[PDB]
């Protein structure tokens, strides 16, 4: 659902979330 895009965006503001946050599984769910 749109939550996937919300989350991808809310990561890509910083990028970090999706590389450093999602180092191991320490994120949530997302489009990417």
């Amino acid at each position: 659902m749109a939550m996937a895009m919300r989350s991808t965006f809310a990561a890509r503001v910083g990028a970090k979330p999706a590389v450093r946050g999602a180092r191991p599984a320490s994120r949530m769910s997302c489009m990417a």
